[PDB]
């Protein structure tokens, strides 16, 4: 699954006081062809093998200063983020891509 960001406090525990060891893989997006997208991404949440990972999808236009503390200039966009800082941060544009990308780091981090 996957958690919709929708304010500073909540992203901010989501990714240190509850975030444990675990990759979080943040998605920049927005509402308004990007629709798609969020539905492959949603999905590859929802995988079981994915059970451990954390998933947090951004609104960038409803959440302008995470977007600006991510430096977000272009949508759809990738970060994963682990132990406290960015481990990886992928053009979000292709699923192949991104699935190759978060099975390699997951297991870089096992």
């Amino acid at each position: 699954p996957v958690i919709e960001i929708n304010d500073q406090e909540q992203f901010t525990y989501l990714t240190t006081t509850a975030a444990g060891d675990k990759l979080i893989v943040l998605y920049f997006h927005t509402s308004w062809p990007c629709k798609a997208l969020k539905q492959v991404f949603e999905a590859i949440s929802n995988e079981p093998s994915n059970s451990n990972v954390s998933f947090l999808s951004i609104d960038a236009d409803e959440n302008s200063e995470i977007s600006e503390l991510f430096e977000i200039s272009a949508v759809p966009y990738f970060i994963i983020i682990h132990k406290g800082t960015i481990l990886k941060e992928l053009s979000g544009a292709d699923p192949k891509e991104y699935v190759s990308l978060l099975e390699d780091c997951k297991n870089s981090v096992n």
